[PDB]
Formats: structure tokens, C-alpha cells, sequence
């Protein structure tokens, strides 16, 4: 997926290139500046997606504590309603 | 919101523009990867920031559950403290 | 953390000067465009994170919740298998 640890160590190196870049403007530094940018947005692309997966099974393990809940005798008319937001959020999460 | 297929793929035609970049520097291929970053920035920001508001109804869903639970006779010296966390955390979702 | 408002506002400013750069090419509007990427990078990192953190919270508060299940007597064979989910699941929010 993605390293938190480097995305954010990489993040204050890429604020060092650019008040390199300001200071003294530079083909050299304005490269340097997008080369770190996109290496960053690997890792920020993978991290926003990943999340997204991990809270479809966060969605998916409410569902199945829906099922537990009615199973020893919760009234449907609290689980009912969890069911139909449970049912449109993770909609909201899946993509295709 | 945010569609992470095209981001995922612009990101791997922004590294793809990053090489071309360093082999040959130029204003076009700086240019090139500046509007690629900022296109993909823009889904970058929505893709967190919907999933900030998705999180949000999660931790609300959760509450739900708790009443779920408390509905059927779960002892409170559990749920109480759920009640804490869940507050608190829905808190850092937020924003305004 | 970091605040998602200011994200997305900086992010359509980022967008002006991306038309800006494409309209009339030079140093001067590229390292404008470089900064606010960076700036806006810093956020991006942030909210990243923090979500992940947040999710963290909210499986382990999953967890919390089957235990609340099995204390009034939820069949096991429900339950475990959420405890399967949620273990490894929380390991992929995890880092170190």
C-alpha cells in the first residue's frame, strides 16, 4: 500500500527543495521540486486508495455486527435504519 | 467525490513525464508535469476529504450500535466508554 | 492535523496558477505553481495520516463492540470471524 513514514519524511524534504527553489531559482531545483512531488504523489495516491478499501471491510464487519445484533433479538427498527446507510456508504466506497 | 482509477493512472503518466523530464529538461516538460500534478491534486484532495465524511458516518453508525446494544441489556461499564471514544472522535472528523 | 477547507481553497488557487503558467510559460509562475503544491502537500500528507489514525480508532472501537456482543450472548460462530477481520485488518492501518 503505502509507508506514512516516508511520505511525511519526504514531505518536509520537498518543503526544503522548494525554499532552495525560491531563494534561488533554478532548472536544477525546479526539476528536483516536481521529482520529489511525484515521488510523494505514489505514495499519497496509494494511501488515499487504500483507505478507501480498508473502510469498505469496516463497512462490510458493521454489516456483519448488524447480523449479530438482530441475532439476539435487537428491535429492527434501530437496525433497519444502520442497514439502509450501511448499504448507500459503502456504495459511496467501492468503485468499478 | 473522487474516481481513484484515474488517479491511479494519471499518477503512473505524471512518473512517466518525470522521466522524460530528467532526461531532457525543458519549460514543456515542466509545464507537462506541473498541469498532471495539479490534476491529480485535485482528485487527491476530494478523495481525502470525502473520506474524512464517510469516516463521519461511520463513527455514527457506531453510536447507533451502541443504542443497539444498549437496547438489549449490554452492560453500561462497556458501552460508556465507547460512548467516549466515539464522541471524541467524530470530533476530529469534523470541521468548521 | 490538517483542515480540509483550506486544502481544497488552496487547491483551486493552485488551479489559477496552473492556467496562468499554460497562458504564459516562465520561471516566475512555475515556482509560484511549485509552492502551492507544496503547501498543498503538506495538508494532502496530514489528512492522509490522520485518517488512517482515525481508523485505527474505529476498528479497534469494532473490537470493543464484539466484545459488547459475546457479553449478551452472541453465537460465537459470528463473532470470531470478525475478530479474524478486524486483527488483520487494524495490522494494515498500523505502521512502524
Amino acid at each position: 500500500g503505502s509507508h506514512l513514514g516516508d511520505l511525511k519524511y519526504s514531505l518536509e524534504r520537498l518543503r526544503e527543495i522548494l525554499e532552495r527553489l525560491e531563494e534561488n531559482p533554478s532548472e536544477k531545483q525546479i526539476v528536483e521540486a516536481i521529482r520529489a512531488i511525484v515521488e510523494n504523489n505514489a505514495q499519497i495516491v496509494e494511501a488515499i486508495r487504500a483507505i478507501v478499501e480498508n473502510n469498505a471491510q469496516i463497512v462490510e464487519n458493521n454489516r456483519a455486527i448488524i447480523e449479530a445484533l438482530e441475532a439476539i433479538g435487537v428491535d429492527q427498527k434501530i437496525l433497519e435504519e444502520m442497514k439502509k446507510q450501511l448499504k448507500d456508504l459503502k456504495r459511496s466506497l467501492e468503485r468499478g
